[PDB]
């Protein structure tokens, strides 16, 4: 319906200009008949999300890349993709005139956006703060008397959070994650820095830790939310570190184990909030398979734990299979989940880069390289920030697929936008990924999906400088031939009956 | 009664440390006789305003630095001293148990603490606030129909004052300042950035930002909280810069001016809140003398205005005589007022410095010296400020007098305190600033001022590190021999017949 | 003879790429002919000093803006233009590639680029440095056996200087500043920080230090480099100041009147280098008139002081005529320079913004006002810095006119570097401020000069959104009819015999 | 000989302080008889490598962990230790006066010290480094005719090193490696950036980049050092990666493979210098075995290739069987040589932390690991840096054993120093790594050698904070009882027969 406005900030590609009055959009959804094939593309160049049709192809002859779906090979079904809705967040959104921020929140849940079916929801205070907060700050409180949402989650998180839900069409799932508890329930006193809970699991610290959770989801509902799941912590290896400089609550393993076991696990089964699902981990792939083998083969927590959470941002330090392969391989049975990924990263680089084409290639190739290892779903970190990165009481900045700039009662939305919305807005709840098998040597990340309805899905990421033909093979349709243009990336969708 | 309880922090001099059960405070004052003065002294050695008494003799054992009172030399009267109740000390002061809260109230209002007799309530958000708001964000609301104060202002602020108000020594004063309108009202339509009002004055734009004074007023009115008055914008030069970041709204002085004129003197005077003050320029005294001279050259806008309000940060330089002076030379029936102190941090000093006896001192040569140029009034910022200087939504800079610690329910109490303290306690309203003559060139900064009884006060700072033997000679009474150590303060207080 | 090159990043203007193979510049300087005059304009829309010529008129007829020449009124006469070559500069322009650098060095020095004049030099480390040093760290070395220059003069500094006169047409005058002394010349035993010279004028520390003066040029002479002039200390008043993070030196105004009388002043007359000429304060100019006053009033000190050095800095603290004004008022025969200026200033902006159109009118205005305020030069600060602002070894990042690009080979001409050239380009020295009068209120800065031959130039800097007709009358030649776009700089040149 | 002078800075342990007339220092060995053991010990409670001896005895009287030596268990035979001679550390060193550099360089070489046998040398500039530079920048110089050294070597690092090896115990190799070649050779004409050599293997710029390291080897031979090692490029992976802002060279690994088969290989073996070994990688581990493969599954990339050169980021984590582990049992005759060690600073703190025991343990605890997998030698990075981390000409993250107070004429010897010293001291060239087996989990780390005279060395850290009572058996001579204190690092040492 309405294309980019386009703007460059002198790096390699363009952000998309929106503002109270305009913001790009798509129109509703359409179907290519059988026999034809759809595809968006963004470019580099300035392509964004663009729409073709072509015609799939009964033969195919020569020496080119072939790319042969494998159907019946099936394996991860997916579970959505997402935002964190941080305090940061919230208030930049909330910062922007009213019709700006509608256009902003339509562009991520609306199906003239990009369908994010996932927002994560930290559990009081994080970097992504201006200030720090738990829910129950009078110190000593174990009965929780004095346990209460403060205005970060009445006035900004919640709101923001029914009117996505309202714009959306598909269910959305909401996933909380605490930083710190309490202060006095720590050994060290302190919302950061190295410290854990005091005491034992089974004991009054920890008892009234376990039901921090469940006053926190008695909150939300008295607001009409219910969430779909809970991490047992975000980063807990993080407050095992001296220094560390964010909120956080360190746990080991085995103390993770225990305080699912004894407290955190019976607490919320014994609750009316039994059926959110208990994420583990929510922390470096890395500290994988490890971690997994430390809790889930004790049956006693494994009982409680649906799922493991990873986060990205080390992803360079341990191999992919190794970490999410080998987890797969001992615990089957028990989802692997993407719940925090972000790039604000090179040390020579700035935390937000408007325009930055190799940022959203990353944050694609990271969703394809997950998917391709199992992982259910993907939860990015902050929703949208200010061009400094922030707010962030820390100073830890770090970019955003959507950039607000109060003073001009505008938003960017950048290239890691359309990147993840080439999975987001084709790969409903419910989709399997399949198999799919290159003929020769390539530059490319792909990875091949098919719809509850039978219907396939193809993402196409070209990591080289290049043009690279390509032939799509399906056996039940035929071939699709299309080329793949250097630093592209390509959704393709056609049916299969 | 108490006596502090010091602490260091590494910085030059202690905080004093309050909890839930114990304050430092002062017992109920008491007159000595004709012939004996009281003395309160704070030292960077750590003493915080102790008192001692001595006589007033007729003979002059001194051979150093004489301060002779000039009773007959009348200057202006004293309005008071406060602070602001910003959302941000609001939350703080809230985040106590209601012990400490009351301690806290106390400190600051009581004659146990050092009376303040002077609060300034923004009006709806600015920086020192957790969201954006304003009271009549719905747009296109001409009449303001759907204008109503949140519960930063019913729960936080306005319980707050009325508990201020019943522990007041003295009557208080109620100072009102908007940072922005509602967007829909402003050239940028944003609630910060270089925007001013649309239009002109005496248009539709401007008649209902002057009813929006009106309905504040009434909303408050209707809490029982009165106001003695309120500033045409805090800051409005801020407004006329590019990107600035805090609430805003831009009035060049022919613009200011203008509205005051046609739109907002006019709106008060025809309302049931026609007695409260209006209060021009609330900006840095830089923008002195000529800011008065554009606006009070006009008889149609000077008729409205009071008095002009005045911005100092701490940590610079500047020119007194050439703008405080030369400003009330130039208008000598316009009272000046000082709106809003703050002591930054230099970019290499952290926001807050627990305990930095420079600060203090800052606080209290910045005092003399605008009581030394006819200002009646001194308000300093935030009341009390979290250990980061929070919360704020853009930035931390500033330091508070009180720092709260919620994770240990106690508050500390900064030099700052006290070097304030050492005016606002002894010097109530209607006090009036008289001679005082120095015999020599010396290092310390005095004022005297007499009581509506006729008592007098002299307040001495001692800038140098060294101490300073030291005379006053009050005409009638005698000679009052001191010393003056490095670095101190001392108040002086005695009976003249 | 070749265009700009624009790039946007995204604010307000352009910057000019230049590269190792392709930089802008200007053909030889062409002149008018009598009865017509030239424009060079430089626009935000992007016009960069572009050539137009137009007729003088013999009549006006209108009620616009005129501005007319007052030739005999004669003010100060101009000494020069130009930067710092810092270790930061030098680095920086050193790791391009051979050709790349010397189209930079061209920029700034040839008459093909805009004809600086002059080079300020620091003697030995500031924050615009990698590394602490100066020239005798050897503990207690008062002979200064163990004197010497490192790489950062011998291998970039020096060699650059070298270079950039050769491609000078016009004499260049090398300027030269200290930052810190030893730091076992100091009280404080350290490089920054609060401290002075240990013991008293004419004492052995202060006879060392004087002598590290003529050491100083003695090592530059041998590299065949001569001194036009030094000044006594780079702002003396920053090591007066707790924690002053880079490179200072403190002096009271009282300690440098008695070390220039004592020690420098002396020591530089009997050697012999006893032409360079040496100038005080070179600090904030609020720091004036009373400087001045106690250097320049002691007979002993004044006949050594050829000049006074001031910092733009912090002049928005302190009015330029009560400053700059009333220091020529005292002391007409003591020149005013401008030994620094620099931009990487509000805290809500960047240190590099690249094609700032504002911060070139920043440049262009405090130019103007310093000429109509006596000044008689001005040194800009950095030449050149990274796209961070950098290096800085305590990360103090600003702006400068040319930011290097070193992993591109790139080099960019910011806004701030076309305003410098308006005046720079087309002042020689020996050029005499005239008087100019306005016919009415404007939004406009002007400044109107004699060449040595007889030749006017009028800079005019538009302030303002508007296009303003405008008429400069020259009683000589004529009327200029012409209009100033908003948001332009215009010099205007034409011959009156 | 004498003892440590210990200092602390406030972080978890000491400095030992050296300066002109004083550093710590050992005596010459001496070996006790079989039965008796030599113990050198370093605590955080500040012991450093204080000796002390005991018996070895019949009976075993330790009830807690056993570690056995298994002599006929034999690995990798150690090359050696030592570190960086950097232009900064060169600079740093020579900053003190002649009497403290040669305490610095016998602390480091000399038997006095800790015994190091390994220079590395980089070949021109890199980040540490006061600016940028190769040996041959005159461009389009393909013979090399104007290849030259600059002072960087022929004043600081050669002599320097000359004396280094005057001091030295033990023979001590050279190990050379390139940061980036002259600019005319690159595809991106850049010192640093994303950027390559030009053309393809064999052509006219890879023969001379190849015979730049025969000019090189040349020139240094001219100067009487020779090499035993050079590696490929430093970092070859750094100059794949945009904006990477130090001095880079980019290689693939197929490019390495085809460099080293077409142009580097033949050009060594063809000069004079062809029995100085060649070291592939010299880059992170996680680049194995990758890399490994590609370039040494090709024979004639493989004959001129004698081991692979890994580097160590000290702070991060990764997997070391899967990168040196597999290595090793892909390519088992292919020695693996830790070429760069450091250790950064996580972002909260600061490059040097003086005193610093927990960087110490990285050391030890990365120096066992890779004696364990296979890893014949360890070179840190620059022996020595100042305060700040530097001079370092782009930006300042990583510590050093050595920390030069040019003010003072002082320098700091860390944890790490000492932590090096337990292994560089007591692992003679020559010495074999033999099995030790754990009698049951625990908490140390340890590694047992063999001397080439047959005598024993074992190396205990302990990483927690408990003593952990220890025995250690010789199957040979009997049980060695001690206790390792929480912290701790520990060397044994005892003769077999
Ligand atoms: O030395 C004086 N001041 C002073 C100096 C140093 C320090 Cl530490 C403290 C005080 C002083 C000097 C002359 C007259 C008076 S005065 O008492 O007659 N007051 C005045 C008289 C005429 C105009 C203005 C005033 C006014 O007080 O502003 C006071
Ligand atoms: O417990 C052992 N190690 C150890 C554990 C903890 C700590 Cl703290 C210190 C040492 C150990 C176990 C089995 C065999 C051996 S071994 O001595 O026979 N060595 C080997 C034998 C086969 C393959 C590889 C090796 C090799 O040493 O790498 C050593």
């Amino acid at each position: 319906a309405r294309p980019c406005i386009p703007k460059s900030f002198g790096y390699s590609s363009v952000v998309c200009v929106c503002n109270a009055t305009y913001c790009d959009s798509f129109d509703p959804p359409t179907f290519p008949a059988l026999g034809t094939f759809s595809r968006y593309e963004s470019t580099r160049s300035g392509r964004r999300m663009e729409l073709s049709m072509g015609p799939i192809q009964a033969n195919h002859t020569g020496t080119g890349l072939l790319l042969t779906l494998q159907p019946e090979q099936k394996f991860q079904k997916v579970k959505g993709f997402g935002g964190a809705m941080t305090d940061a967040a919230a208030l930049n959104i909330l910062a922007l005139s009213p019709p700006a921020q509608n256009l902003l929140l339509k562009s991520y849940f609306s199906e003239e956006g990009i369908g994010y079916n996932i927002i994560r929801v930290p559990m009081a205070s994080c970097d992504f703060s201006i200030r720090t907060y738990t829910y129950a700050d009078t110190p000593d409180d174990f009965q929780l008397h004095n346990f209460s949402l403060p205005e970060e989650d009445t006035k900004l998180k919640i709101p923001l959070i029914h009117r996505a839900l309202q714009l959306a069409q598909r269910p959305v799932s909401l996933l909380a994650s605490p930083w710190t508890s309490p202060t006095w329930l720590k050994t060290n006193g302190a919302v950061n820095g190295k410290g854990s809970l005091k005491g034992q699991p089974g004991d009054i610290y920890h008892q009234t830790w376990a039901r921090y959770f469940v006053k926190f989801l008695d909150a939300y509902a008295e607001h009409k939310l219910q969430f779909w799941a809970v991490t047992a912590e975000n980063e807990p290896s993080a407050g095992l570190l001296s220094g560390y400089p964010f909120q956080c609550l360190g746990f080991t393993p085995e103390h993770q184990r225990d305080f699912i076991a004894r407290d955190l696990g019976p607490t919320l089964a014994n609750s009316t909030h039994h059926n959110v699902r208990l994420l583990m981990l929510d922390d470096q792939r890395l500290l994988l398979p490890h971690w997994a083998k430390v809790v889930l083969t004790d049956p006693e927590a494994a009982k409680y734990v649906h799922g493991i959470a990873v986060h990205w941002y080390l992803d360079f330090l341990a191999p992919a299979k190794a970490t999410l392969g080998e987890t797969h391989r001992l615990f089957p049975n028990t989802m692997l989940f993407a719940s925090e990924a972000c790039v604000g990263s090179k040390f020579w680089e700035q935390s937000v880069r408007l325009g930055s084409w190799d940022r959203g290639m990353q944050y694609s190739h990271s969703i394809i390289t997950n998917l391709l290892y199992h992982v259910v779903g993907w939860t990015d970190w902050n929703l949208a920030l200010n061009p400094e990165g922030g707010p962030n009481w820390v100073r830890n900045f770090v970019d955003s697929p959507i950039i607000v700039d109060i003073t001009k009662d505008t938003f960017y939305k950048q290239p890691m936008f359309y990147h993840l919305g080439h999975f987001s807005k084709f790969i409903p709840e419910g989709s399997q990924r399949v198999g799919l098998v290159a003929s020769q040597k390539n530059d490319l990340d792909a990875v091949a999906l098919m719809h509850p309805d039978g219907s396939a899905v193809v993402v196409v990421l070209n990591r080289s400088s290049k043009d690279v033909p390509l032939t799509i093979k399906d056996p039940a349709v035929g071939f699709l031939e299309t080329i793949s243009p250097g630093y592209s990336i390509h959704t393709y969708l056609w049916h299969r009956q």
